[PDB]
């Protein structure tokens, strides 16, 4: 009930010298469960490492009428760590985000919150 | 030149007349170039009269440790469908979303909704 | 109704067509109400037959930390009416605000 | 190598545990440099033992028209040690402060 399908994308092929590993996914909000008539993209890098990390700036935004479009949309800011891309991760929210980074620079996974 | 994009709708809308959630991403590395940087883009279709995909994005770049307070650039993006333009409203999200489109600065969105929340496409900025 | 605002702007901006970079805050409380929270416009004034204040901006709003993640807003919004003026955006919202040669931007906010 | 800031804060926030909601503003040009930009800081303070302002915010540069697009980086700044005093940001930037009872917020930043 808690887990949703996110889809997105990676550079596969990123700078060698020392940058990190840009990247993007999303989440909509609506599973055979639930739906908060929402999404949320998660724009960030890759970051390896002893401490590989993911840091992201997210956009989540509501469906909303014109007249409260003004307000559809949160902006927040997560880190993960993992439990390279490929695998589990949890970000300081607690949330979970269980990754596979293909080698045609797709990003499949699940999210829970 | 043209990159892939994916994403995902919301594939059950509200019917209170509120637009419908949706986001996509693109890796701007393709077979020809690789800008070493993702845009997200997280937004609503909105129906009826006006139809549009209305936008906000993140573009994050990959960076050194030391660059990482500027890897990422924020703007907004406003779509507007031209194939097809026409449309009687029926199909929903999917029939809505469905097809191609061009913001404000001239790139091209083309896109499909479907499979239950899934967005594919290609993306080509102007 | 109306709230304080205050900013800061680029007083000697670039000559080579570039926009003037500004930004200015309001704190959503005046003395009949007050929404425990704040926004900021980031932009720049585009000047010409029309001119044009183009912005982001961010309305953080006071939060228990549990819910710190959902405290902020972002948008965009564009303004008509060089600073100095009368402007309102596309919610008509109307910004009143004078530019002062040090680089302030002082005024009210009103909110559609 | 200071640069003005001016902004506002909430000066009677909520008494729940919310924070106090806040933004201000650096234009960054001085007497000595000018890089055509301002920074707004949209966020809130969170009093206690350790206190805290967590921030989000929106750099805008001056601009062209056909680079308006890429005008604008966003991030996040948290700084740790009421409102006024001297704080600095997980940068090592300097962020200087005086919160008025009038809700003003008035200082100087130093970026690191
Ligand atoms: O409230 C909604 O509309 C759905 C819940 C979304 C949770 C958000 S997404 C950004 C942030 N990071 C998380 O892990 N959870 C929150
Ligand atoms: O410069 C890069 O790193 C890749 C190209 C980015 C183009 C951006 S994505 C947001 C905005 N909307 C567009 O259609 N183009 C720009
Ligand atoms: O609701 C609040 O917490 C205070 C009112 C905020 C109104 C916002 S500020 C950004 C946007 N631009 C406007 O003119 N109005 C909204
Ligand atoms: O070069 C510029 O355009 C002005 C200096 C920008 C420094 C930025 S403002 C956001 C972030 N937080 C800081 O402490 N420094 C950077």
């Amino acid at each position: 009930e808690s887990r949703y399908v996110l889809t997105g994308r990676y550079d596969s092929a990123p700078a060698t010298d020392g940058s990190g590993t840009a990247l993007g996914w999303t989440v909509a909000w609506k599973n055979n469960y639930r739906n908060a008539h929402s999404a949320t993209t998660w724009s960030g890098q890759y970051v390896g490492g002893a401490e590989a990390r993911i840091n992201t700036q997210w956009l989540l935004t509501s469906g909303t009428t014109e007249a409260n479009a003004w307000k559809s949309t949160l902006v927040g800011h997560d880190t993960f760590t993992k439990v390279g891309i490929t695998g589990t991760w949890y970000n300081q929210l607690g949330s979970t985000f269980i990754v596979t980074a293909g080698a045609d620079g797709a990003l499949t996974g699940t999210y829970e919150s």
